[PDB]
Formats: structure tokens, sequence, C-alpha cells
């Protein structure tokens, strides 16, 4: 299979990774394992002005003021369990967010700081009928309010919850609390039924359906300054709520999997060397009160090996599990382990390869899915040793690329990656459409659009300059190789905005504007307007100047701000 | 000798590849055949995931300059000994705020950084080459008053121009600045020290306005030890004016006329040429480095006897790198080509000689800007591997939306036939990038404990009685908490801690395991705080406890198999339980 793609040969998947800690989304070609894009999300991107732009600060809302992001666990939305194109989700750890990429623009165009938790680590998405919601664990228990009255994480009022976030609007769905901290999350195949692994064990089963007869309802409390509906999805006196069961599992469990056919939640055993598999099917029993211990919902635990951590799919039946002691994927076919759970003497598993070193995710093409095609895996492993060329005290992750089309997985690319992004995401070439030029009504620059419209600005023409006292706005097109507005003039202490219009019509005219000493940097692709807002504290002259190399006269696409002295 | 092209699992690169970051402002270590990424550099930009931009180390190197979260990359170079790379420092410039950043290649940290005064856009940079890297050469882009305080905007007074930059790359302090007239593009070093030169371009209209402008180092030396320099604003640094006076030059400096707005300026690995691109003309010009005496001595009669050779090569020529072998490449930004010829016949045929000194012109895809060939910059240059970085990937990669990614085309020149092998894509438009052996690059795994990076931070713990590779305390001044810690995975020394609302947190943690690769981190939930600690290194961050109550501490890099339980909690006592100001 594959493996090379040559010049002038394009990939054939588009493969997500998280930025990790560097808090970014990447975007590779697949199998060639390639950087073709990077998206800036919890980052600060000199390059694009992400951060910096007014545009991308109204994203981010009040968490602008945040430099960092820690990322691990990108998905993308479906339709009817198949991927539709249409977003990539990712969660933030560092300041407890969930972000959302257009898949169109390959931009991050909303943002949500999720109220009332701490850490947002898993992230997975509903299948079926689509992507609704974005389900995202918080993984630290924090007192309720935390006003620093209560300190005491035994207190009644201290744990964490399970967060639904609406993924059309990026608006707070719902949260149900939980007892214990939250791992990883996955979601079935029919829309009723989501489950999370969580330590402190167990997999907790959350019935989707009766949460939102409860919300519909107005059976919910609010906390804090939030409206969101919070409900309690705890045992009391040993019982259940409506909303939850608890699953037992060992031990301190990991990965929380739904495999591609929707039969099984599975769960990887971490200190135990086995994962454990919930049959899908079984749980509305276990809901209706017609299971004698939730136990029973529990069809397989396979012997794997050392450290299972995470699991995938190849749509073939078989599933990919990591082991990160013994340092291997294993591959094991699920019927069989079924059968084996009942007593039948069967070898389940069907081979183990070796991993270079200490992996923790691993994700096969389309495993999220019902199309499952079983062509490509990634092992995402930590500690990449003698691998690559030592680069310092730091060492980059190793995320191994592993043909998975035969019987026999077989290991074909090493590619070393920044800030340990943790987990990936492979979609078709097919299944991802990109705009090559930017659509005039963007939602991503809407607001900028009527802020011009206030200072009475059409931006496709308009080089203009509007005073109001200490604010100066500028507003100018852009064709290459000339800046539409070459010079203008301000008062020392200003605050003075830049409005650029690109209105180049060429696919991959992308201009930049950087003013010289002042921290100010953005791009403005074909027919997008981008804005920023800085201070001119420093009188005299001040170039500015395109940043991207936009033609032959590159370097002559400039002007100047000239400062008179307070 | 034939050379390996393709990097299978277990194998290793033959060479680095320092990557310029582009207008997003790292730089980043390749790779060489792999063309894959095996670290990033933060230097002008601020990391999540390592806290440079955040760390009180990082902020301190940065100086005034940490408040800019922007850098605009463009010229990476390693530093020399006698005309070879030595692997101590790599160089590289800011154009968005004006500065050069040093990093150690031992650490692959930026160690140093230098906001060059009175001026405005560093983008030119290279590196004297022998007897050693005394000094990194940096152009100003821009012309400016002198003074800048918004009395003189005319960019015509007789107090508006640009300078090149001298500074010292040990100290990393300014050694002299050269006024100039015209813009500075491009700039390169002979092989003796005496020479620099640098692409300048700009009646009242002469025919001649393009230039390769020459300095002599050793007469700028001159000058400053004899006092001969004035200095301008607060700065201290000696300031030389090179321009040239109705007609006379100054000591320091010749303006040899190369048309037209010339771009690359690149000094052939035998030290015979600077080699300067035409960019508007379609040409390349071959300045004789061993008549550059003869030229400021009054041995010459016109400036433009030290040409040698001007061959005509096609349209565009942006820049030019050299295989050791004798022969150069040149990129043809409009023709979209890399063009291999050789410079002896080039100069045969400047003295009138019919000879086809272009041996062959290989298609890239598309609009190349900076081409590089292996150990080019040095007299060992090898002729194994040329990069040619080009401006328009179109259809070369799937599609990714509006913004596209840099082609960097990895091309074989180690026969007679360029081979085209990969194409890399990179973001935001690296432009340049350099090359080195493996066995010239010797990194460390273990910090030292008295490495300068972090030095000032152990002095600040000296004066509170600290001892970082022991000491797990919390230190109270005022509004001020002071938090030492060491860290062994999977555990923080300290693992909860109590301020009040409102207090300046400090957090030093020394990483005390003595293990390669083992990295730990340090995240404070919701308050913007991440930072990197590698085994022995000592790192520190200072946030405002402004949210009262309980906030969860973690550990971000995957350190140990219970890298999960690597947290803490800090306690934020209410305001209102405390005094009210
Ligand atoms: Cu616009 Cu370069
Ligand atoms: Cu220390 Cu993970
Ligand atoms: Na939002
Ligand atoms: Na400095
Ligand atoms: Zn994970
Ligand atoms: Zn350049």
């Amino acid at each position: 299979q594959k493996i090379h793609v040559g010049p002038g040969e394009l990939d054939d998947y588009y493969g997500f990774w998280s930025g990790g800690h560097q808090g970014e989304v990447r975007v590779l070609g697949v199998p060639s394992m390639r950087e073709l894009m990077r998206i800036p999300v919890f980052n600060v991107d000199s390059a694009t002005g992400w951060g910096l732009t007014n545009e991308s600060r109204h994203i981010m809302g009040d968490s602008a003021k945040f430099l960092n992001g820690d990322c691990h666990h990108p998905h993308i939305s479906m339709t009817d369990g198949k991927y539709d194109g249409k977003y990539l989700f990712i969660n933030d750890k560092a300041n407890s967010r969930v972000a959302r990429i257009r898949l169109d623009i390959m931009k991050c165009d909303k943002m949500i700081t999720v109220p009332n938790v701490q850490a947002i680590h898993g992230l997975r998405l509903q299948k079926v009928p689509h992507t609704k919601y974005v389900f995202a664990n918080a993984e630290f228990i924090i007192p309720h309010p935390n006003d620093g009255k209560v300190f005491d994480l035994q207190d009644e009022n201290s744990y964490t919850m399970y967060n639904a976030i609406d993924a059309e609007t990026m608006e707070m769905a719902f949260q149900v609390i939980v007892d214990g901290n939250l791992d990883n999350t996955d979601a079935d195949y029919t829309g009723r039924f989501a489950a999370a692994t969580c330590y402190n064990d167990w997999v907790v089963v959350f019935d989707i359906h009766a949460v939102e007869a409860a919300v519909k309802a107005g059976d919910f409390i609010t906390l804090g300054d939030s409206k969101t509906p919070v409900l309690d999805g705890r045992k009391k006196d040993g019982k259940d709520s409506k909303f939850t069961r608890y699953v037992p599992v060992p031990k301190n469990p990991a990965g929380c999997n739904t495999s591609s056919d929707g039969k099984y939640f599975i769960a990887a055993g971490k200190l135990s060397p086995t994962c454990s598999m919930i049959a899908i099917d079984k749980l509305p029993d276990l809901f209706a009160g017609k299971l004698a211990d939730p136990r029973d919902v529990i069809v397989g635990e396979p012997e794997l090996g050392l450290g299972p951590l995470h699991t995938t799919f190849d749509g073939r039946g078989n599933a990919y599990t990591t082991l990160f002691i013994d340092s291997q994927v294993v591959k094991w076919n699920m019927e069989e382990a079924v059968r084996a759970y009942k007593g039948e003497k069967v070898n389940y598993i069907k081979q183990k390869l070796d991993v270079h070193y200490q992996p923790g995710h691993l994700h096969a093409s389309l495993c999220e899915t019902n199309e499952a095609d079983g062509k490509w895996l990634v092992a995402l492993s930590k500690f990449s040793k003698d691998r690559f060329l030592p680069v310092g005290p730091l060492h980059p992750e190793n995320d191994q690329l592993i043909d998975i089309s035969g019987d026999e997985m077989k290991l074909v690319h090493d590619g070393p990656t920044f800030a340990e992004p943790h987990d990936c995401i492979m979609a078709r070439r097919d299944q991802i459409k990109t705009k090559k030029i930017w659509d005039r009504n963007d939602p991503f620059f809407a607001p900028t659009v009527e802020m011009a419209k206030k200072d009475g600005i059409n931006l496709d023409t308009d080089n203009k300059v509007i005073r109001d006292g200490n604010k100066v706005r500028v507003y100018m097109t852009s064709m290459a190789p000339a800046f539409g507005v070459q010079e203008f003039t301000v008062k020392q202490g200003d605050e003075v905005t830049v409005t650029i219009t690109n209105i180049d019509q060429i696919e991959d005219v992308s201009h930049g504007f950087v003013v010289v000493n002042h921290g100010v940097s953005m791009e403005i692709s074909p027919q997008q307007t981008s804005s920023i807002t800085f201070v001119a504290d420093k009188p005299g002259l001040h170039w500015y100047y395109c940043s991207w190399f936009c033609h032959a006269l590159h370097m002559e696409m400039v002007g100047r701000m000239m400062v008179e002295p307070a």
C-alpha cells in the first residue's frame, strides 16, 4: 500500500493533529505525514495574527487574555455516523475551553469557556443522527461554589461534571454532575447513549434522552452565574439517578472507544491488562431496571498485555489497542473475545507489533464512523528515544504510521511531532471541501463589516481614514503589490485600528500587514477583511509592510504611519 | 559515495536543517533528507508548550521586547571558525520588531536577543566567516529620520537614512553601525574578515542607482578605535558614515554598480566572489573579492572593474548557492526554475568568449525565492543536497483553504543532473534555511545546573536562602509569594500551597530527574500559565492569583506512567477575609 507520495502526487487522506501543549491544530497529508497547514486556536500566531486581530479576539472572548492552551482530542462532525466535513472540535485542558474549527476555511470560528469546571480533557462527538452535541469531560473535582470558603474536595458539593455543548451554536446545552473523575468519552450510533471512563472503577453511561427530557421539563438547577441546565448524575444513598448508570470496570480505566459496528463501548484497562467490552444493546435494559447487576452489560474482557490505553477499529471486526508498558499495538478480534468471555477456548489475539516507544492513543482511518476502512493506523508514542536525531533536552513524539490494509500490520513511517499532539483524526480527501477564496459575507469577519457599516465604509472599495477623538480607524483595500492607503498621520497616544480588505481574486495571493516595532502582524487572504488595533505610542515615522510574499515586487508593498508628538 | 534519499523507520537523517519560522517567528529543526520537523525553538513567538514568552527566564532574555508576541524571520545562519561551521550558535533576524536573536545549539534554545537601536526592520543577516564569527552583520531595511522624534518626516532629509549593523556575536551587544546610501537588501561576508557586502538600491535620477556596497571592516574598526565616530540618541553604539559625499567615497564603503534592484548577495564557497542576484535584471553580477583591496586603494579606474562576470541566466534571479565543485545554483522567480551554471565559465564569457556556462534549468513549483546547498556557506560545501524555497505551492499539495503552504523542494545535486526528490510544505513562509552535517551539531540531553539560561533565577533564589536542588518551600513577602519546589516524576515537590487573592505568585520548579527525556510541565488551570522543565533545568513563572478558591495545577508533558497523578492545588483565600486596600 501507497506509503510514498512523490513530487506532484497528492495525499489520499487529511490528518488533523492536536497541537498538544502548543495549543494549535495541524493539518497533515496522509500517508506522506507532511504538515500542510497550522490552524491557530489557543496559541497566539504571529503569522496570521490570531490572538492579535480583532476578529480572532472576538471569537476568543475574554479568554483572549490567555496565550496558552493544552490540546489532546481532535474530532470531526458526523451525519448519520459518517464524517460530514463541517467542523472539527478540540479541547483545552489548560483554560477549560472547547474550540470549533470550520473545515471549509480551516480556521477556528467559535470558542467557549466551559462554566463552573476545571480542565477540559476527554472530548468526543455525537454520531447519530448527527453531531448535535459535543461531549466534553472536565477532569478535576472542585468545590461548588469555588469562592474560597470551602476547599474540601470531599465536601458534598465538590465534584466535576460531564459537559454537553451545542455543536452548531457553541453554547452550553447541559452539564451532568458525576461521581469521580472523568477520563475519556465516546458516543453510540443512535444518539441515546454516551459513556465515559471515570477514576476514583467504572464506565459511567449517560441516557442522553433522559437528560434531554429533564431539560425540556425544567427539572434542573443552575450553578453560579451560568444559565446552563445542571443535572445530578451522582448516586445518592446507593440509588441511581435517571441519567446515569455506573458499570464497574478494572482498573483506573483509560480510553473509551465505540466500535465502528456500534456494538461496544470498549474501555481500556490501564492497570488491568485487559479491555472491558460493554454491550450497547444491553444498555436500555440496564436503565429500565431489567438487569440484575450492572456488570451484566459486560460481554467481553480480553487479556491483551501490559498497559492497555486506547482502542481503534478496522471495520473488519478487529480492534487495535495500544499497550503502553509492553510498547506495542495488539490486534484482536472482538467477537472472538466475546465468545472467550463465555468460556469458549478461542484465541482472539491476531498480532502484536512493536512501537517506539510507550504508545498512548492510536487512530485508524475512519474509525469513528460506520465507514471505518481499515487502511491506515497511527500510534502516537510518548518516548521517541533514538528514533530521531537528538535535538537537545526536549524530544518529539513519535507518531508511527502503520499499514493495516492486510492481515499483517506493517510499520511504514516514524513521524516526529512537537509538544505531544497526543491524538489525531483522519478523513478521506473527498470528505473535506475547502474554499479557495473567502466569501465576502463570511461570519468570521461579520462584526468587522458591521463596524465598517457604522462608519459609512464600503470595504470592497474604500480607502479612508476616520477620526473619532483619540481613535483612528483606517480602512483600506489591498491588491498586490500596493496597499490602498500608503500613508496616514495620527497623534501620539491615538488608538489606531487598521482594517484591510484583500480585493485580489487570484487564489493563494495572501497579503500581510506588519507595523514595525509595534508588535502588530496579521494576514489577509483573498476576499478576506482583517483588522487590528494598537496604540501609536511612539512619535515619528513608522513603516508598515506586507509580510507575505505576494508578487515579484513584494518589497514595495509598504506604507508609512506618521505620529505627531504629544 | 551514493547518498541516502529516503529515511525509513529506525534510520536517522544525515543532516540537521535549521528553518526560519517565517512570519510565525520561531526556528525549526528538521532532519534532512527526510524533511521531517524534529523540534521547534521559540524565538520571537510565544510558545504555549515550553512557556517561552511567559516564563521569567525567557522574558529576561527578551528584555523590553517581551511585550511583543510576534516576529518575522527570514535568514538563519550558523557560527563559523576558519570558514567552517563550529556548531556553537545560530542567529536569525526579526524584521517586524527590529531584532537579532542567538540560539545556543547545545540546548536548542534562544539564549540572547537584541533590539538594534535607531533602525527599523532587520532583514538581511549573515555571519563573519574568518577567522571566526566575531560579528553578526544585519541590514536595516527602511530609511527613517534621525532623530525620529516626529519633527521631521521627510525621507530625503540629510539625516534620513538606514544603517548596516554589526553585532558582537559572543556578547550580543552592538559593535558598530555604518550609514549607507539607499535601502539594504541582503548581505554576506568574505573568507578573510576584511570585507562584507550588501545589495542596496536607490542628475535627479541617474541610470546607476543599484549597487552592491562593500564594507572595509578593517577601516571601520580603525575608526572606532581612533574615536572617529558619532552616536545617535541614547545608544553608545559607534556610528560611521559610509555614504558618498558629492562623489567622494568614505573610507568605509565602495558602491559597485549592479543591476537592477539586486536581491541575493552570496559569497562563493571558494572565497572568490560576492555574487549578487539581478532580480529585475536577468543576470547575476560577480564581484572579484581579490580585487577589493585594489578598489579601496584607488588602483582601479572604475568600481565596475571589480565585476568579472555577469551571466545572463533567466527571468527574476533572486538567490545563489554553491556545490563546492565550481557550480553556482540560482533561483529564477519568474521563470520558476533553479539554474545550474559554472562560475569560471561565466567569467570567461564576460571576457567575450563564447562558452555555455549554463548547465541545466530545473523546473520548481512555484516562484522560488532563496535556495540553500548543504554546507554552501563554508569552504566545506559538499555538493550533496539543495533546498529551493518556493512561494506559491498551488496544486502541489491537498487544498487547505485560502492560505497555502510554502513549497520547500529537496533536490539531489550530488551528480551532474539535478533531481527533484521531495516537496516539503511549510508554514508561514520560512523563506530560507541552513543545513549542517549531523557531526557538526552536539546537543545536551541533561542541563548543567550552572547554565546561564537560568542563572539569574538561581541568584534570585539565593537571596531567599534557597538551595534549588533540594528545597520545597513557600516564601512569603508582602503580597508576593515565591514557591520553590523540586520535581521528580511523577510528583511535584510542593503539592498544595495557600495564598491571598491578589497575591503575585512566582512558581520556580527544578526538575531533579537525571534521566534523559523526562520532561515535566506546569500548568495552572484557568490562569494562562504553562511551562516546560527538562531534566536538571530550573524554570519559573509569575502570575496573579486573581480568583478565590481552589485552583488545580498539573504536569502537562508526559513524564512517567503515573503522569496523570502529577498534580497539585493552589488555594486562594478570598480578598474579603484579608485587609482591604
Ligand atoms: Cu503583499 Cu508581499
Ligand atoms: Cu511530570 Cu507528566
Ligand atoms: Na464563544
Ligand atoms: Na539582550
Ligand atoms: Zn487522551
Ligand atoms: Zn531573504
